[PDB]
């Protein structure tokens, strides 16, 4: 059944406040909830309440304190109805249920002595009867009653206003929680959990619980996420102006929780590896996705919580906005260019494949089957690019002024994506018609650039033609309100009438006076606009944006732009691109981390997103010619920056020493693609035997791989496995470190570790490890005798024998034959074939049918 967007009907009746009773047991957990309830003035057509109800056995019900008699309600598998209910009035339900029986992963469930709930998107019904819908949010009063030796942890959303003892070996807690919120938010947590207690001080000077909650064995590594605690509330209100609203603020980390992460008012929950890190263990990276993860839910306590959508299709709001604060909160506390870069990519790779699709949808659909149809990159990640947008053309001061409107009028509102772009209007004087046509259309425009200059009267004329093409859900498209963030760049190398300009049309012309040279044009800056960009101009025109250019994001992606045509023709290396890229390698004022992106040669997945027929190995043996000239040429240049970033400090976390670290890396891979790796593999060693945190570590390691000694490799497998047995996440990484080996004897390698006991086909994270980092090792996985593809038809069988859902995510790694070239498409074939014909579960012969048939 397709539910349609235009069909969005007010609830007829609202609920202000929930007051529910919880006595938890294993099997007969009651739930008492009285309900006070009133009739909506934007809907009144009858007056008939129609509960959402699941897997609920109602052993009573009230209205206006007294009972109902069968004659006067109905209860089916779904709902319960009630007839000519009054205008104002409070319903009393008891109910029954079973946490122990649910395995559905909604609803309140018990997963190793702990009672947990999910309730986004419409878990909540599962628990009682309710309006589970986004648009009716109450004041929550929450009581739980249970087992004191069993369950000393007793939690729920807001303060804990009452406590104390009952009976003689049970205990009870109040929690209150005075902001009205739609019911996907409302949480429930009983255990017996160890704890890390700390405080935060706000600006308004109150003073907030800050509360993580995890097993004895997984709590001493969730030190690091409390601080991320803390620098996620300083920046809202730094930045935001956005102080926390309670007394207490929770997390609960919980191994194999299925959300990830979830945002629920003032009671987050985790999964334990996504907020997990030790000094020993973690590298940048990991600390910088636990400080991300936790900053994002953090977030949504004012862009989700306190601020609802109305409905599901709003969905580009709720976590748009709160994935575009999240990007921000990473770029301040680390590199605004990385960050930015890492974005981009994910929009240039997988929302405009997404796009291309058959799948392809507006990030505000007008129709959905299922919850998971708004589970995408176009949602999510188009989603914040389109908030990022108006950032762009109102600058932050007007645009802080926008969300201090936005909470203004919708404090306590469920609404929708035309709501926001009214406050980010009307806050700055300004007109977002043409604008909200963004949350309508499908598809990725495309830029048709041209341009023209005049000598004598000193003007630049740059035109600009936006055409977006029909996709499969619709056909019909129009001009849409581009930014196009930009500078002009003279033969000196001054940056000239800096701005935004906008294009509002379908074609529009631009005029620039007073212009003394011919200029070369800085274009689209930090991705302005979601868009591809044609833009035909020579190697020297993107040379000198390489080298003058204010804009970070412009100088990688013209670097980027070029290295990447060098591919396609087989070219070899220009002089003045070489000392380009020397002047680069030795910026003494520029983020270090940037410098490493900008320098790393795109990898040959993503320059085979250039070619309609991917040559596979005309991309390898082409970059691999390239990278060795880099290596060679600027050979003396890669060791001495090397040995002035392998710098003697302790280690630290401290933006400059981690971006000293990837160039540092950078550099030694460079001295590996050397044609003597003699100087490379000294130091690789070495930095494998010194270094005192896991990011140097797993750098020697990774570079200690690409040496051309078995014996050099082999150690280094051995040395890494005999330090790192008893740690799990390490021995992945392991396992991902030799399934990326670039050289012959990669696929034996990875067919002796299935065998190893450090494998274990049950576990999914060894798969992704193993299989999935085999599949992302482009040269091997893709070899021309095909026995990679013929690999992993194998383990897609095995795998299915385990795990459906994870035998058939492996299988994706064939289902690309389209994209490649008659002899690699044809082996990729025959093993989907392989899996069709060898008898699979139906969930991995129906996906491996659908591509083979389209
Ligand atoms: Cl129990
Ligand atoms: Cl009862
Ligand atoms: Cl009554
Ligand atoms: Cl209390
Ligand atoms: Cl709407
Ligand atoms: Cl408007
Ligand atoms: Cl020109
Ligand atoms: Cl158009
Ligand atoms: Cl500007
Ligand atoms: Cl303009
Ligand atoms: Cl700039
Ligand atoms: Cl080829
Ligand atoms: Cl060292
Ligand atoms: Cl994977
Ligand atoms: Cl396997
Ligand atoms: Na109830
Ligand atoms: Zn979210």
């Amino acid at each position: 059944k397709i539910k349609y967007l235009k069909d969005y009907k007010p609830s007829n009746y609202l609920i202000d406040e929930t007051h529910l009773i919880f006595e938890l047991d294993e099997s007969k957990t009651r739930v008492t909830a009285n309900l006070y309830i009133v009739a909506n003035r934007e809907n009144r057509e009858n007056n008939t309440l129609v509960l959402d109800g699941v897997e609920l056995k109602l052993l009573s019900i009230k209205l206006n304190n007294k009972h109902l008699s069968p004659a006067e309600f109905a209860v089916n598998e779904n709902q319960l109805i009630i007839n000519n209910v009054p205008e104002k009035f409070v319903l009393q339900t008891v109910v029954e249920i079973n946490p122990s029986a649910n395995t559905s992963l909604e609803g309140l469930y018990k997963s190793g002595d702990v009672f947990s709930t999910q309730c986004e998107a419409t878990g909540f019904r599962k628990i009682t009867y309710y309006l589970d819908r986004p648009d009716v949010m109450a004041a929550f009063t929450v009581k739980i009653i249970a087992d004191k030796k069993k369950y000393p942890i007793i939690l729920s959303n807001g303060d804990k206003i009452d406590s104390g003892d009952i009976s003689d070996n049970q205990h009870f807690a109040v929690w209150k929680d005075p902001f009205k919120k739609p019911c996907y938010l409302f949480a429930l947590v009983a255990g017996d959990l160890a704890s890390i207690k700390d405080t935060y001080i706000t600006k308004s000077q109150r003073k907030v619980s800050l509360e993580i909650y995890a097993f004895k064995q997984d709590i001493d590594k969730c030190h690091y996420a409390m601080q991320a605690v803390k620098d996620s509330m300083k920046w809202d209100e730094d930045r935001f102006g956005l102080e926390y609203d309670l007394d207490t603020f929770m997390i609960v980390a919980v191994p194999d929780f299925n959300a990830g992460a979830m945002e629920n008012k003032g009671l987050n929950i985790f999964n334990t590896k996504y907020i997990m890190a030790s000094n020993k263990t973690a590298t940048d990276k990991d600390f910088e996705l636990v400080q991300s993860v936790v900053g994002h839910e953090y977030f949504h306590n004012w862009t989700g919580d306190r601020v609802t959508c109305r409905d599901w299709f709003q969905l580009s709001l709720k976590e748009g906005l709160t994935v575009f604060r999240d990007q921000e909160f990473t770029s301040d506390l680390n590199s605004r260019d990385v960050k930015r870069i890492d974005d981009v990519r994910i929009i240039r790779s997988a929302q405009f494949a997404e796009d291309a699709s058959p799948m392809s949808h507006p990030i505000r659909p007008e129709s959905y089957i299922e919850m998971n149809n708004f589970y995408t990159v176009t949602v999510y990640n188009k989603g914040a690019e389109i908030i990022r947008m108006i950032h762009t053309l109102l600058g932050e001061e007007g645009f802080q002024k926008g969300m201090k409107l936005y909470f203004e009028r919708h404090d306590g509102q469920a609404v929708t994506c035309d709501d926001f772009v009214n406050a980010m209007a009307d806050a700055n004087n300004r007109d977002f018609s043409l604008f909200k046509r963004w949350y309508a259309q499908s598809g990725t425009p495309n830029i048709k650039v041209s341009e023209n200059y005049d000598a004598s009267s000193q003007t630049y004329s740059l035109t600009l033609e936006q055409t977006t093409l029909p996709t499969a859900d619709q056909k019909e498209k129009q001009a849409l309100h581009i930014p196009v963030k930009m500078g002009l760049i003279n033969p000196e190398g001054k940056n000239i009438a800096e701005q935004v300009i906008e294009l509002k049309e379908q074609k529009q012309t631009y005029t620039f006076e007073n212009i003394a040279a011919k200029p070369v044009a800085s274009l689209f800056r930090d991705f302005s606009a979601p868009v591809k960009v044609e833009h035909k101009r020579s190697e020297k025109d993107l040379l000198h944006i390489v080298k003058y250019d204010n804009n970070a994001f412009n100088r990688w992606d013209s670097l980027q732009q070029i290295a990447t045509n060098i591919i396609l023709n087989n070219a070899d290396l220009n002089d003045e691109f070489l000392n380009a890229f020397k002047s680069i390698l030795h910026d003494k004022d520029l983020d270090k981390a940037l410098i490493s992106n900008a320098l790393l040669i795109p990898i040959e997945s993503t320059i085979a997103e250039a070619m309609r027929v991917i040559m596979v190995d005309d991309i390898v043996l082409s970059r691999k010619n390239v990278v060795n000239q880099l290596a060679d040429k600027l050979k003396d240049d890669w060791l001495a920056v090397y040995q002035q970033c392998n710098d003697n400090k302790p280690y630290s976390l401290s933006a400059e020493q981690i971006a000293k670290r990837k160039l540092k890396g950078v550099c030694l891979s460079y001295l590996m693609n050397a044609s003597d790796q003699k100087v490379g593999t000294d130091l690789a060693q070495q930095l494998f035997d010194n270094a005192d945190n896991m990011t140097d570590q797993q750098t020697a390691f990774t570079e200690l791989l690409k040496s051309n000694d078995k014996q050099v490799r082999d150690n280094a497998i051995n040395e890494f496995y005999n330090r790192w047995r008893h740690e799990d996440l390490v021995v992945n990484k392991w396992l991902l470190s030799q399934a990326q080996i670039s050289h012959e004897s990669a696929l034996d390698i990875v067919k002796g570790l299935v065998n190893h006991p450090a494998y274990n086909p049950k576990n999914p994270n060894k798969v992704y490890s193993l299989i999935g980092g085999f599949g992302a090792n482009f040269l091997q996985y893709h070899c021309k005798d095909g026995l990679g593809y013929a690999f992993m038809a194998d383990t897609v069988l095995a795998l299915d024998k385990f795990n459906h859902q994870v035998a058939a995510r492996m299988a994706r790694n064939l289902m690309s034959w389209k994209r490649y070239d008659s002899d690699r498409q044809a082996m990729m074939k025959n093993a989907l074939e392989k899996i069709k014909a060898s008898n699979p579960s139906k969930n991995v012969f129906e996906i491996v049918s659908k591509s083979l048939e389209s």
